[PDB]
């Protein structure tokens, strides 16, 4: 369901597609080539999962995120990159819907 924040829901769907279509350290957004990667660290008595992704070819923007969840950080890194491109004016609603379709 998507109400009021329709654009925020579309960005979340794009981040989920990035994790489902992510390779060892590379991905593709809207048909363009991009680089998505993850890197967990360790604390005196804890384990954190960090990640960062960007598109070296489509434009000049990046987005990263960190948390305790392993897969959650992947969707979080893709969501931060989509939010930076959405605030500037690159990821549109129709373009994100076409990428999610096929």
């Amino acid at each position: 369901e998507a109400y009021v924040q329709g654009w925020e829901a579309v960005a979340a769907a794009v981040a989920s597609k990035i994790v489902g279509l992510w390779r060892n350290e590379k991905t593709e957004l809207l048909g363009h080539e991009c680089k998505f990667t993850v890197k967990p660290y360790l604390k005196r008595f804890q384990v954190y999962y960090k990640g960062r992704m960007w598109c070296p070819g489509w434009t000049a923007i990046r987005g990263e995120a960190s948390t305790r969840s392993q897969s959650g950080v992947a969707g979080k890194t893709a969501k931060d990159f989509v939010r930076k491109a959405f605030q500037k004016g690159l990821i549109s609603q129709q373009e994100a819907n076409q990428w999610l379709s096929s």
